[PDB]
């Protein structure tokens, strides 16, 4: 049976942050053994499944970068289904994959406004964990299709459920975290309560474990629809709520998910992948 | 450990071939255990690979077709993995996939030829076996375009090196097939030889066995060019030269390889794949 000491050594980075108070660790560059987990989930077979949505202009200035960048740099050594829901199929683009990695296609209704767009991948997961992808992988990440993979994004982050720190806010305290604030939302977390302000940019975990992570997040999200409220940062917001009262098993660094606009601090180590750069004017038809 | 007579029964189908001189199965309608065999795959873990060519007007006019019905039909239950070769992956059309489904595509040069393109696929296949397909599936068929699942093709049908039998020449004597007899081919078979007339629209087996199955018959292919030869019937007549020198330790009966234009008679209990009319007029280029 895997044990946390058996790949995980919190002393190689001792500047940061490595274990929770719930005693999940935080994977950061250099506290990982890769290749005694290789081994381990190499004789167990498993697969990693991996969603990502492309709704309107996004397909065109994302999805081929993603999707190209994950081939190369996701779960290498293990089977890898890639799900890919876009609302238009013949602006998919259909890139060469390289050895252990497949995909599938499905067609999605495109949202109105683009907060929905981003909400709704809530209830469409859960639906495709439901129909299929609990059948097919052992493990499920779900992933914002506006950032691109820069090295090695392996088999150190699975888990019974994933949380990722947001780049930003890492060395923040929780009363600056940008948490919902307003009691009338169900993603509402008071002042004086908070682990980490997570990035919903980056989530996963097992297929039983993920399905609760979005009926839930999607619950608070219609609930608010129902109340005449929108939380301010959408399911990010209804995603922080859920790891308040559900601690992630596992936290990956901002290494994991990082934005260069921040410059490259010493913290940073080796970059997994990195934020692309906002392009609202384009990808995005409303405020 | 599987044995044939945990799955097969010969009794079953009497009046039909079910058994070789070299103690391979016939698979037939009614002589297999599907259960037994889906528990015992099932707790394998096995994941079944399919390749499938379509070059030009073969594209539009047979391959959603063949993709739909092999999501619909092929190994169904187990994980499988649909290999899709074409000239123009702009023109691949993006069905939708069911559970335990997924697929990848190649770009693949046109051959001037149409038996050229049929021929050549002995080539590609080998060349993706041993960068690919050999690390991500336990079994692979390989298959014409120009035909439709029309029911379960499933673990019945697996095994080390598995032949079809080609509707016409099922119940004829091996001195009228249709096997290159002309000595200067590489897939020369004298009269007084032969088994049986083996259909080149399904093969498979293990990435090894196929790979052997793919090599030496493109080598066949590659002699014949040298020695100013192109064989009868191409691709297959090479497949039967090997098939007749390296046995099959599995053979599909007609049920899994259907024509139709034949009409239905009583050895034809349930069709598993039938033939799509020739269209040669319209969907090849050359004499
Ligand atoms: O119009 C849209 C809005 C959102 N998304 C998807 O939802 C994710 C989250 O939205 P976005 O990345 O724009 O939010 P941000 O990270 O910029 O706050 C995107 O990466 C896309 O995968 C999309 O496809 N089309
Ligand atoms: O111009 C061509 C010729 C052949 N093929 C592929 O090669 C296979 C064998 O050719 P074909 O089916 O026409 O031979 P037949 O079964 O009719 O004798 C086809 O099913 C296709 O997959 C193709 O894609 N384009
Ligand atoms: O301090 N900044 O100038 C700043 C704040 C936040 C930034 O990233 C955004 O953070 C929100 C939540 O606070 C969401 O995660 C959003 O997706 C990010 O773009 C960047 C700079
Ligand atoms: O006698 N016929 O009308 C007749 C009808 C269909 C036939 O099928 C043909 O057989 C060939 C080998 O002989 C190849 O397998 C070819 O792909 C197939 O179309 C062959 C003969
Ligand atoms: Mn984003
Ligand atoms: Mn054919």
């Amino acid at each position: 049976k895997l044990k946390l000491s058996d790949w995980f050594n919190p002393f190689k980075r001792p500047e940061v942050v490595t274990m929770t108070k719930w005693k999940a660790p935080v994977v950061w560059e250099g506290t990982y053994n890769r290749a005694v987990l290789d081994n381990y989930y190499a004789k167990q077979k498993i697969t990693v499944g991996l969603t990502v949505f492309a709704v309107g202009r996004y397909i065109e200035h994302y999805l081929e970068e993603f999707l190209t960048s994950a081939n190369k740099h996701f779960m290498v050594g293990h089977p890898v289904i890639f799900y890919i829901m876009v609302d238009d199929v013949s602006r998919m683009p259909l890139i060469e994959l390289g050895p252990l990695r497949s995909f599938k296609v499905f067609k999605i209704k495109p949202e109105k406004r683009w907060q929905d767009i981003s909400m709704m991948r809530m209830k469409t997961i859960g639906e495709h964990i439901v129909a299929h992808i609990q059948h097919e992988v052992d493990f499920l990440f779900c992933m914002d299709v506006d950032q691109v993979f820069q090295d090695k994004f392996g088999v150190e982050t699975l888990g019974e459920s994933v949380a990722q720190l947001q780049a930003w806010w890492y060395k923040a305290d929780p009363n600056d975290f940008t948490y919902e604030r307003r009691k009338e939302s169900a993603a509402y977390i008071p002042f004086g309560e908070g682990d980490f302000y997570y990035h919903a940019a980056i989530f996963g975990g097992t297929p039983t474990q993920v399905l609760n992570i979005t009926q839930e997040c999607f619950k608070g999200i219609l609930k608010d629809k129902k109340n005449d409220i929108e939380a301010q940062w959408h399911d990010e917001s209804h995603l922080n709520k859920y790891f308040l009262l559900n601690k992630p098993t596992k936290i990956l660094s901002p290494e994991y998910c990082w934005d260069y606009h921040i410059g490259l601090p010493a913290d940073i180590k080796l970059v997994k992948m990195s934020w692309q750069t906002k392009e609202y004017n384009v990808v995005r038809n409303n405020v």
